[PDB]
């Protein structure tokens, strides 16, 4: 299976590790992990176009959209600020034109989204 | 992708930004930028297999060398008296597509010249254009 991973980092307490797995090229991508340091409640969760972190999350560009392909909806943080992520998505991919490897995963201040709290470049994983 | 970019960071003071450009598919890749916080001298400069920063550079995996010079071996960079390494390389082995694609993998700068010792800084190679 194709696998990817992303370490989310930002200016404040928000941080997380998100994993991706896709068993076949025309199949769904499993996305799972956790994000900490969030306000309790809903937060926008998107793939943005560029894997450019030269200005932190500011340089990631817009939502990836070759719904937007990059729109993975919202994640929910508990009372301790921890969001569990467990998503299966059939629009994103780890190959082809909807490929998100080398792009940026971003978690937002608000639900969908306000400021970009944390982000990371999506990389090939073992 | 015709351009990629990498922000190098580590546990210490080594930091940098490296650009990659490949205007023609399967063509030479231009690699350029600057790295600072280095000891004066030669430093190994490699693409490693995994774009996995979960444990900093320790999770970057081995030197990139698909069993279909390592593919990921971009040689050594030279830091000056101020600890700054200016990079301007052309490489025809790495690529931004295909079997030797380095998008989503990790760029690493080492403690020593290549035996290269610790990984001082690294970053995931991302799509820039
Ligand atoms: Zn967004
Ligand atoms: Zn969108
Ligand atoms: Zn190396």
């Amino acid at each position: 299976a194709t696998k990817a991973v992303c370490v989310l980092k930002g200016d404040g307490p928000v941080q997380g590790i998100i994993n991706f797995e896709q068993k076949e090229s025309n199949g769904p991508v499993k996305v799972w992990g956790s994000i900490k340091g969030l306000t309790e409640g809903l937060h926008g969760f998107h793939v943005h176009e560029f894997g450019d972190n030269t200005a932190g999350c500011t340089s990631a560009g817009p939502h990836f959209n070759p719904r937007h392909v990059g729109d993975l909806g919202n994640v929910t943080a508990d009372k301790d600020g921890v969001a569990d992520v467990s998503i299966e998505d059939s629009v994103i991919s780890l190959s082809g034109d909807h490929c998100i490897i080398g792009r940026t995963l971003v978690v937002h201040e608000k639900a969908v989204a306000g400021s970009r709290l944390a982000c990371g470049v999506i990389g090939i994983a073992q």
